[PDB]
């Protein structure tokens, strides 16, 4: 009857939020984001994108960390896939390239969850939890995956983002502030048996 | 990089929905329902529910099964424990009274997944995904699980209910017409590898 994944959180308190040069998006507008995608869906197919959810919590209320681009929008540490590059390989190059250290330490990324997938139809802004009816060329395939973070660690966010901690009674039930994905985590890790270590 | 559950599916006409006597609810009304759900909590503390999410496809879609009282509210298969009782053997008994055979031939229910966990603060309708800030003692607490059907079953359907097959594209952003825990298993199912047999 304990059929739930045990993860250990930790308080945002035991986690450094050091600072490094500023990390650019590819495009530089919604419309090049679009253009950029179309292109290469033309050259190597469906886009492949793994996005990490990493969890703390502060006096037992878990929060999830999320990246925002200033005071714009909020994004969970991931990115893109090479063609052929395995999930969970590329999951920790980019969970590395955004929040990896200056001083070249490497941080142990554990991941051991698919918590979700969502599938973009068309070039455009709109992504549902299912391959929808009549789409057999969906442009994105994007997986997330539970991130089991260590005891303590030392993160560096690019100068140009701000890494918050957001408690999930503020992600549900608002994809205007946080889209349609990050606005589901609540339910999608409420499966999940939390210890507040 | 393979950390999704695999699970297999089966085309909705491999099923038989037969019928069997009405099985009425405890509660003739909401104010009924909360009445009761006050009077047990205070002899033995939060209501503890299981509910079964059944999975078949046609022409590889994927559909959840539904009960629909008459042409009124649509719910899961399942419902109260009783106390002390299993989560798991609490939620095959609970299947069995509702969709068993009239012939008494046993269902073999295969339970593996916990999908969610919601809980409800008040003896009022909300429900959330998550232990809201201040709540010490919610009233009921709600999990769901995956079931994973045989290839082949008849179901006795009571006969005050019709046993729908929703697909997920229905469900999705429709709390109004399923409510909040029905309508976001298309996110809560996405992380699942389906078969379609
Ligand atoms: C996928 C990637 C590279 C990149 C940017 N970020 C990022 C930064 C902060 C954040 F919260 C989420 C993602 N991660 N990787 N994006 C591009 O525009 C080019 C490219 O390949
Ligand atoms: C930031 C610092 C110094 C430092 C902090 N920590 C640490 C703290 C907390 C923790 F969890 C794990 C390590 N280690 N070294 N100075 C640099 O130039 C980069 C660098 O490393
Ligand atoms: C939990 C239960 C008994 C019961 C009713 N149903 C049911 C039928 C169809 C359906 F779709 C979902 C639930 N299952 N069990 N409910 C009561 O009102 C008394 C009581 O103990
Ligand atoms: C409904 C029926 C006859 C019946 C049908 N099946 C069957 C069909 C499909 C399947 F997947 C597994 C079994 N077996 N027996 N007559 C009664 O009085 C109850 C009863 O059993
Ligand atoms: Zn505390
Ligand atoms: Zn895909
Ligand atoms: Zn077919
Ligand atoms: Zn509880």
């Amino acid at each position: 009857s304990m059929l739930e994944r045990t993860i250990n959180l930790y308080p945002l308190t035991n986690y450094t939020f050091g600072t490094k040069e500023p990390l650019y998006e590819k495009d530089s507008s919604v419309a090049a984001r679009f253009q950029r995608m179309r292109e290469e869906f033309d050259k190597i197919g469906m886009r492949r994108t793994v996005e990490g959810v990493l969890i703390v919590h502060e006096h037992r209320l878990p929060h999830v960390l999320l990246l925002q681009l200033g005071t714009t929008f909020f994004k969970l540490p991931g990115g893109e896939l090479n063609p052929g590059e395995d999930e969970v390989e590329g999951l920790k190059r980019l969970m590395t390239e955004i929040l990896g250290r200056q001083d070249g330490v490497l941080q142990d990324w554990v991941i051991d969850d698919c918590i979700g997938n969502w599938w973009r139809p068309n070039f455009e802004p709109p992504q549902y939890p299912y391959i929808p009816a009549h789409i057999t060329k969906p442009k994105e395939h994007k997986k997330l995956f539970l991130v089991q973070l260590q005891e303590k660690a030392l993160f560096a966010v690019p100068k140009n983002y701000k890494l918050v901690a957001a408690p999930l009674f503020e992600l549900y039930d608002n994809a205007p502030g946080y889209g349609p994905i990050i606005s589901s985590l609540p339910q999608l890790l409420s499966r999940f048996n939390f210890i507040y270590n």
